[PDB]
């Protein structure tokens, strides 16, 4: 709940942590993170889903450290809340959070170095033995069926709010994904699942390695490795994404970019659809704003 309340969980379960400073650090849909002594992130689930995602994270992350070059959270304290659900403490992953708006004014030379690090990172995930991840509780995402269910729920619940031009737009997008076997055929791989620049920790005092780490593995799953590109396209732009894909040895950039483009559209609409289900009056006038612009950005595809 409030600050003394999180503080008190730590003191009781970890009384040898001498607490000198406590601050809010960050917050998402699944978690609330504070910073203790400028050193230690304690991250508390906000819901059952959060708690379930952390559980997977708890099992997955100790397996990824040795196989991933950048820093990732390492859960050094593991607490239990009244409900049996966990919370975790970890050494802050050092550096500055990139964010969307901040990739723009990221130094050009560092930018290219970043793309290559991101490429080896994703390569490293795509190399992690899939059945090993599954045994550690990483869910298998049936992306084909999932997108299908999405098409209907958008038909049913989103269409009534859209003008004709926008409805036609989604039909074609969903159709395009489903009609072309190339887009839908893929080898399932471990992905991060929430690979956006608000989880990139950066450092301009490193010319060789301006990417210091990556956080929030809550959405880690077995799926289409192309899905890990979705926020790179949305937040970092298309030129940056072609760079990463090229560094990953992707022969057909155009095919794979168009495919990721669709993934974006499906995310923008799965967003609204969720705001819809949740009665949120502006997680609705927002989800609509981004659909119109997703339509805009794809001006003639
Ligand atoms: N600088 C820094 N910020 C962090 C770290 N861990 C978490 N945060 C912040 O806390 C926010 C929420 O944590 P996150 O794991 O992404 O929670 P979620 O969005 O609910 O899954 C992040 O977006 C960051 O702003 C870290 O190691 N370093
Ligand atoms: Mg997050
Ligand atoms: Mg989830
Ligand atoms: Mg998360």
């Amino acid at each position: 709940q409030n600050k003394l309340h999180y503080t008190t969980m730590i003191m009781t379960q970890f009384p040898d942590i001498s607490i000198q400073s406590v601050e809010s650090l960050g917050e998402g849909f699944r978690n609330y993170a504070i910073l203790v002594n400028g050193d230690w992130v304690f991250r508390f689930p906000k819901s059952q889903q959060g708690a379930d995602e952390l559980n997977k994270e708890i099992q997955l992350l100790p397996l990824l450290v040795g196989c991933v070059k950048v820093n990732i959270p390492q859960y050094v304290y593991i607490g239990k809340r009244s409900d049996g659900n966990p919370f975790v403490g970890y050494r802050k992953v050092q550096g500055q959070i990139l964010g969307e708006d901040g990739m723009a004014v990221f130094p050009d030379d560092a930018k290219d170095r970043l793309a290559l690090q991101l490429a080896e990172f994703m390569n490293e995930l795509s190399a992690f033995p899939v059945e090993t991840a599954i045994s550690a509780g990483v869910p298998v995402t049936n992306l084909k069926n999932k997108i299908l269910l999405l098409s209907e729920a958008v038909e049913d619940q989103v269409f009534p709010l859209l003008d004709e031009s926008l409805r036609d737009y989604l039909t074609l997008r969903f159709q395009s994904y489903m009609t072309h076997p190339v887009y839908t055929r893929y080898t399932p791989r471990l992905i991060h699942g929430d690979l956006s620049p608000d989880h990139f920790l950066t450092n301009l005092n490193s010319r060789q390695t301006p990417l210091t780490g990556i956080i929030d593995f809550g959405d880690a799953a077995i799926s289409d490795p192309d899905y890990d590109y979705v926020y790179l396209l949305e937040d970092c732009g298309e030129l940056f994404t072609r760079q990463v894909m090229a560094y990953r040895g992707e022969v057909d950039l155009d095919t794979h970019i168009r495919k990721v483009s669709l993934f974006v559209t499906f995310d923008q609409v799965s967003y609204l659809l969720e705001g819809l289900r949740a009665r949120d009056q502006d997680w609705i006038s927002e989800g609509l704003e981004l659909l119109e612009e997703d339509k805009a950005n794809n001006f003639g595809a």
